[PDB]
């Protein structure tokens, strides 16, 4: 079993174990796959409200794998959830990236990964 | 461990075990939560491009809890992962609502739970 939340309201990150088997883990939100597998990344990144943004910037959130965009998304300042199923490397760094980080939210803002277990079963 | 996977492809459910403790799930994408606990609720909807949109309804996403609105979830036609993390009770049923069908790439479109673990371990 192994998953780390990731809260930037605290620059911390919550933990199934002492020291993960599956990942390390900075105190920025970044991530270092230490166990190749199939992972859910997951969060929810909050805006701030967009009558407090006064320019034309959008709101955009990407995620990357090492220089790798992994996805890109963009609303119009609503909660983002993030993330969904990737086949991840031994050595990947997963990081997120924002057109602006003044966009962003702290509270409530989170994100990070667990390892999935497999699912060979089918109904 | 417990998870379960709808591919909206095929209308399977993928899953940890033969029998998964934590959800009853059917074939028409819907599930219900068996066991108490913190669950991340996951998936991406897929849009089909706009040159293909012959209605005039907008890109929404919804997830119910019983008969109340979990999440709403709407961008301009693109990538939409959905869900977070999320307390919730045995017997609640979980499904997604879209605005229309025709909307939806089936193929690349998915959600599911997973029942969580603990997080204790915090820096």
């Amino acid at each position: 079993s192994c998953m780390v939340k990731f809260e930037l309201s605290s620059s911390k990150w919550h933990m199934t174990s002492p020291k993960p088997h599956c990942v390390n883990t900075t105190s920025d939100g970044k991530l270092k796959i230490l166990q190749s597998g199939t992972y859910l990344i997951y969060g929810q990144v909050i805006p701030v409200d967009k009558k407090y943004i006064k320019d034309n910037a959008p709101f955009v959130v990407q995620i990357y794998k090492k220089n790798d965009v992994l996805q890109t998304l963009m609303n119009d300042f609503q909660i983002l959830p993030i993330g969904g199923v990737y086949e991840l490397h031994a050595g990947d760094n997963i990081y997120l990236k924002f057109n602006s980080k003044d966009h962003i939210q702290k509270t409530n803002t989170y994100w990070g990964i667990i390892l999935m277990p497999d699912l060979p079963f089918i109904s």
